[PDB]
């Protein structure tokens, strides 16, 4: 149907945009800190820890695959990196304040991405 085809082509552009906002969001990481997974090989009690671990290159894979249908749920996922990242490390380490840095950077980001989505339909 031409309906369902329209909806498509809202995923797809809502899908650029949010590369965009990806792209944007991972250059407030320059270190790297958040790029890919944490590793069980050396943080083997993480998921003891942290019940739904997320880094960059898992919303990158979701993302390619058209899986977020709303900013909302894009949000959710950037967050986790956050929240996830200050609970497992220590308000006195390198990796809990690159947490801090890339949410207060974020946030301008997604103040406008949200604007954007909104604006655009």
């Amino acid at each position: 149907s031409m309906e369902q085809v329209a909806m498509e082509l809202r995923l797809t552009e809502l899908t650029r945009l949010l590369r965009s906002v990806l792209d944007q969001l991972q250059d407030k990481d320059p270190a790297r800190i958040f790029a890919q997974p944490v590793s069980l090989k050396e943080v083997p009690d993480y998921l003891d820890h942290i019940k739904h671990p997320m880094d960059f290159a898992t919303m990158r894979k979701r993302l390619e695959a058209q899986g977020y249908k709303n900013l909302h749920e894009f949000e959710e996922d950037f967050d986790l990196i956050i929240d996830n990242c200050m609970k497992y490390n220590a308000r006195d380490t390198v990796f809990y304040r690159a947490a801090v840095r890339l949410r207060d950077q974020g946030g301008v980001v997604l103040r406008q991405a949200r604007r954007e989505v909104d604006s655009i339909g």
